[PDB]
């Protein structure tokens, strides 16, 4: 209920909301039914048009036409934005050739250059390229100002998950918007578009923009629009805000546009319709630079110009059903489209498997468009898994494509001809990024760069102190013309041992078969050397990695690899080391083929067992550095040492062979060498941080020796790949991943074959993020560079996309 018999008679788009049941004027009235009797009347006018013609110039002023082109408007505030331009013959913003902003120029009052957050829906990335020729605005903003190739937004790739982080910097998995569709099991409800329910904040988490700013004292101005109100209303309320008195005007402003979305879902991503949805756009950012022109202001507001996601080519036919690969399929309930999620029907039923709902759908079709994980499984850089509105079955749809539950939910519960929500490094999904302002550079282009770094950025824009979120504050430094934040390494909090020979041969009882008993003055010398590490500076070429938690840890040095050896693990943490492009892969010699042997630097108390792998039917065990590529036949043995030992699945292992065997070597020849830091990761909680001893679920059977759940790899490279990776003096080029550690190979349906036909590729799907390896290993890495740090970080952001050109 609500008594809306109180006036809007001004408190037209009224910044601060009232409590019920007195009626509301602000510009959310609307989607709560409880605007003011004369809302529609006194804030939604509408006569004479949008536009100053030449007539009404220096009319009587009329108190309800939209805009006024009375003498009195400019200080009044309710210009149309045409007005200077027709009126008093001035030209329009587009038509000016770009200069420098060097310094912000604002009128006075104005403490510091308001930022202006530009949101467009569905704007794909070759948008910029493909509609340039009809759209001069906004390639006057991405030309003058700074923009990226491309924007990487999130998965799920849709629209609310996708505006609610550039608003907080956090994954869904973290604010909990996971879908624009939502059942929450604690809550009992679910959350829908079309509903009321997403009004209650119990959905939302973290601090977005809005909420920071007024915590620490910088008004802002609304985000959210009620969809009835038209556009150019919009700007004309922005501009309305900012003619605001010093103390009562906000710092902050945001429009949205529902296009190109809106349009782009009826006629796909470029049907020939699209060419004026853009138009539109491009005229309504005309409108908003040619008021603040207007204003004085438009080389003093920093306007951020941006999208939540793009759009691919998707109809009803490119549909998979689920009843076509099940056989109840009412006993589930599927949360379809470009992307499934799957739950019982009821948790009444205990007779629900989880286990064979994704059996019955892997590798069942020839050409199958989806593919079922459960979420732990997921690509760890979709971070998409530690929330409880995340279900536990998982579908990952192919570009292009849909999935839905029966037929019967298609026809009758073909029209559209475009969709989103896609794996977020898909490249109909990208979406694009400008800003424009005194506070960024210009002309600049800046590599493509996720969306969770926004918040960062957008708070030093604003002078405030960004609350705790996924970004890497200062990644994006590269973009501002000047940084609050000067970011800093974290100290390092473990110290590392070093420890000497300290154990002989038959102090340990691993049962640890090895046959190596036969062997100067010479190169006894030399050996001992490399255990010191005179080969240091060869295999950690970005010096060592910092531990960033307490725990106890040795250095161990060897001719071809250093590692990094946890005691309470029992394994490495890290292994590093330089594979040049003349290094040559070897096999491994029959009479060496089961050796391991015992490490004489570290205690039998702190080594692992052969026997408890012998006596696990279900664990083999691999190497670090990989036994293939030791620089001789004598420093081979080196990489058997029972430091060098992880536990794999046997079926991980084929993964893991073809690459070391392989790859390694491969990729040393296309960039001319690499370095390559691997090691376990134990991340049994999904939460994408690393675990701790007590939290470990799974043991090499009846040992201490716990299972790592992934393996990670970063490989660097000289950026100029005419410089060997262990001379490059320039930027840096690193590539990445984390392969989940898994008994099956039920992800890859090649599995059965050669591994040079399907490894390479499941590889390139669980790339990662160089932080987000840092995230799960609580280790930090590019120590020791010539390097900025700043720099540093931007190259810690970066994910390899194995994508072709946008
Ligand atoms: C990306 O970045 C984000 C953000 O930085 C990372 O997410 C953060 O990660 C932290 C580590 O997991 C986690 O810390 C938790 O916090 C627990 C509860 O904290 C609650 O209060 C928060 C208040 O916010 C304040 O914000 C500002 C300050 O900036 C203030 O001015 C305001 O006034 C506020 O007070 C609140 O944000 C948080 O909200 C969560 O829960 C809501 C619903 O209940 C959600 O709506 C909301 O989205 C948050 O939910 C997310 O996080 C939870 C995990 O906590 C996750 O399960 C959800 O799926 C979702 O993703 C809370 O309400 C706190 O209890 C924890 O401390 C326990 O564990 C530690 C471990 O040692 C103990 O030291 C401690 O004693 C304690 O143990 C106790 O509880 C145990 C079990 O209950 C028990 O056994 C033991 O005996 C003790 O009783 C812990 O510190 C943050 O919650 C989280 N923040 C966010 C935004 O999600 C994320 O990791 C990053 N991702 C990656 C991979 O990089
Ligand atoms: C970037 S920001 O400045 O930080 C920021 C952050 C947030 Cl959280 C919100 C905004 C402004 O948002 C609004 O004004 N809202 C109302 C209109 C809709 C979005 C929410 C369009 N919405 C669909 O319902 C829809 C669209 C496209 C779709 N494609 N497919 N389904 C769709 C559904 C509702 C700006
Ligand atoms: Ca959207
Ligand atoms: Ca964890
Ligand atoms: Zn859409």
């Amino acid at each position: 209920w609500t008594a809306t018999s109180g006036s809007c008679k001004g408190r037209c788009f009224e910044l601060q909301e009232v409590g019920p049941p007195d009626c509301r004027c602000d510009n959310l009235c609307k989607s709560y039914s409880s605007c003011c009797h004369d809302f529609d009347e006194l804030c939604l006018k509408t006569a004479r048009g949008w536009e100053c013609t030449k007539d009404r110039c220096g009319e009587v002023r009329n108190e309800e036409n939209a805009c006024h082109c009375s003498e009195d408007c400019l200080s009044r505030g309710d210009c149309c934005t045409n007005y200077q331009v027709v009126c008093k013959g001035e030209s329009h913003w587009v038509d000016d050739d770009c200069e420098e902003i060097k310094v912000p120029e604002c009128p006075a009052g104005f403490v510091r250059p308001p930022l202006i957050i530009f949101s467009v829906d569905g704007f794909r990335a070759s948008y910029m390229k493909k509609g340039s020729k009809v759209m001069p605005n906004i390639e006057k903003l991405r030309s003058c100002g700074t923009h990226a190739p491309y924007m990487r937004p999130v998965y799920p790739t849709k629209t609310f998950p996708n505006l609610y982080t550039l608003a907080t910097g956090l994954y869904p998995e973290s604010h909990g918007i996971v879908g624009n569709s939502m059942y929450d099991p604690v809550f009992d409800a679910s959350f829908h578009l079309r509903g009321r329910e997403k009004f209650n904040h119990r959905w939302w988490g973290g601090q977005p923009l809005w909420i920071t700013a007024t915590k620490q004292g910088v008004r802002a101005g609304t985000f959210f629009w009620s969809v009835s109100i038209p556009h150019e209303r919009r700007i004309l309320t922005i501009l309305q805000w900012l003619s605001l008195p010093d103390n009562e005007r906000p710092s902050v402003y945001a429009f949205y546009s529902e296009q190109p979305d809106f349009s782009g879902h009826k006629y796909g991503p470029f049907g020939p319709e699209m060419t004026n949805p853009l138009r539109e756009i491009d005229k309504t950012v005309g409108q908003l630079m040619d008021g603040l022109k207007q204003l004085r202001l438009h080389r003093c507001v920093n306007v951020i110009f941006v999208g939540d996601h793009g759009m691919e080519d998707v109809t009803c036919d490119r549909t998979e059903f689920l009843s076509n690969y099940l056989t109840n399929v009412d006993d589930i309930t599927l949360v379809p489209g470009t992307l499934g999620r799957i739950r019982a029907k009821s948790i009444n039923n205990s007779k629900y498997d989880p286990k064979t709902i994704i059996a019955a759908l892997t590798c069942k079709k020839p050409d199958q468009h989806f593919k079922p994980y459960m979420k732990q499984h997921l690509p760890k850089r979709l971070h998409y898994a530690n929330n409880r509105r995340i279900e536990d079955i998982h579908l990952l749809v192919d570009r292009r494509w849909h999935v839905a539950r029966k037929p019967l939910d298609v026809y009758k519960k073909c029209f559209f001809q475009g969709d989103h929500g896609f794996d977020n490094k898909v490249n109909s999904m990208q979406t694009v990024f400008v800003g424009y302002g005194p506070t960024f550079k210009y002309r600049t282009k800046v590599p493509p760069f996720e969306n969770i770094e926004l918040y960062n950025v957008m708070c030093d824009l604003l002078g405030l102190k960004p609350a705790p979120n996924n970004g890497t504050h200062g990644s994006l430094n590269h973009l501002l013309r000047t940084n609050t934040f000067r970011p800093t390494m974290p100290d390092e909090v473990s110290r590392p041992n070093y420890p000497g020979i300290m154990y002989l041969q038959s102090e340990f009882d691993l049962g640890c078969t090895c046959d190596d008993k036969v062997e100067n003055k010479l190169e006894e010398l030399n050996k001992r050397l490399h255990t010191k590490g005179s080969t240091k500076e060869r295999h950690l070429l970005y010096g060592r990695p910092a531990v960033l938690y307490r725990t106890s840890y040795d250095i161990l040095y060897h001719t071809d690899f250093e590692s990094g050896y946890s005691e309470i693990f029992l394994m490495p943490l890290w292994t590093s080391y330089t594979i040049s492009k003349q290094a040559e892969v070897s096999s491994i010699p029959e009479h060496l083929t089961n050796c391991v042997r015992p490490d004489v630097r570290v205690s039998p108390g702190f080594s692992q067992n052969c026997l408890a792998y012998k006596n696990d039917k279900q664990m083999s065990y691999g190497f670090l550095f990989p036994p293939y590529l030791s620089s001789s036949p004598e420093a081979k043995y080196d990489a058997f040492l029972v430091t060098n030992m992880v536990p794999m699945y046997p079926a991980f292992k084929r993964v893991w062979a073809y690459f070391q065997r392989v790859l390694v070597k491969k990729y040393a020849s296309e960039r001319n060498g690499v370095n390559v830091i691997s090691g376990p990761i134990f991340d049994y909680n999904y939460d994408g941080l690393r675990d701790t001893e007590d939290e470990i679920k799974q043991y090499v059977e009846g040992s201490s020796i716990p299972v790592p759940t992934h393996y990670y790899s970063i490989i660097t490279s000289c950026l100029d790949f005419t410089q060997p990776a262990d001379k490059c003096d320039g930027p840096l080029s690193v590539s990445s991943f984390i392969l989940p550690h898994r008994p099956d190979n039920d992800e890859s349906c090649n599995s059965s074959e050669d591994e040079s036909k399907w490894v390479e590729e499941l590889m390139k799907m669980h790339t990662a993020r160089v932080r987000d390896i840092e995230h799960l290993t609580g280790l930090d890495f590019y120590r020791k560079t010539s390097r900025s740090y700043s720099e540093i970080l931007t190259l810690k952001t970066y994910l390899h996309t194995y994508e072709s050109e946008i």
